[PDB]
C-alpha cells in the first residue's frame, strides 16, 4: 500500500535502482539493482540524510531508529540483483525511511554510490 | 526545527541546490542556488513523487500550493534566492519529504523540465 524508490549514483562506476514497497506495518520488500560493482559482497546500509550535497558523504551515519540491510553479492560482471524482505525497515511513522539515503559499499558489512529514499506511485 | 535538502540535476545543463526549513508548522524558507540556467525567469514546483529512474518526467504532475512561483536566472545563467512560503510542509500527513522540486524551461504558467531533486532529510 506504500513504495518507495531510490536511484543510485555516486564518484565511482556503480550505479542502480531500488524500489521498496509496504503493507501496512508489514515487512518492507526491497529490490535491488546495482551494476558497476566489483565482484564479491557489498554492505547496504540505510544511512541518516538524504542529503548528497557532498556526495555519499553527506548521507552521515549508518541508521539507527535496523538500517543494516546486510550485503549484496555483485555476480562477476559487477550485477547485484536481489530482493531483500526486512521487518525494520517502515515507509511510514516516526521511524519512516523516505528521505533518508540507501548507500553501497566498496567493502562487506567507502562509499560508492546512494541515492534519496523518494515517494513513487503506488 | 525541520530541516530538508534537494539536489538538481537533469538532462541539462543545469544544477544546484535547493534547502528547507520550518519551524513547528510555520512558514518555510525554501533556499535556492541553481545554475546554467537561460537568463530569465523559470518555473519552479513541488512536484508529486521523488522517483527519478526516468529523469524528470518520473517525478509525475506538479503536487499540491506546491506552486513555488518564478526564480530568476541572472545573466550570468545564476539563480540565487530565499523564498518564503507557508504552503510547503516538513512534518505530517502533506509533508513533501520524499517528494520532488523541479526547475522549468519557462515562466511559470513551463516547457521543459530541466533539473530536479528528491526532496531528503539533512541535520539540525
Ligand atoms: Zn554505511
Ligand atoms: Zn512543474
Amino acid at each position: 500500500t506504500k513504495k518507495a524508490v531510490a536511484v543510485l549514483k555516486g564518484n565511482s562506476n556503480v550505479e542502480g535502482v531500488v524500489t521498496l514497497s509496504q503493507d501496512d506495518d508489514g515487512p518492507t520488500t526491497v529490490n535491488v539493482r546495482i551494476t558497476g560493482l566489483a565482484p564479491g559482497l557489498h554492505g547496504f546500509h540505510l544511512h541518516e540524510y538524504g542529503d548528497t550535497t557532498n556526495g555519499c558523504m553527506s548521507t552521515g551515519a549508518h541508521f539507527n531508529p535496523a538500517g543494516d540491510l546486510g550485503n549484496i553479492v555483485a555476480n562477476a560482471d559487477g550485477v547485484a540483483e536481489v530482493t531483500l524482505v526486512d521487518n525494520q525497515i517502515p515507509l511510514t511513522g516516526p521511524n519512516s525511511v523516505v528521505g533518508r539515503a540507501l548507500v553501497v559499499h566498496e567493502l562487506e558489512d567507502g562509499r560508492l554510490a546512494c541515492g534519496v529514499v523518494g515517494l513513487t506511485p503506488i
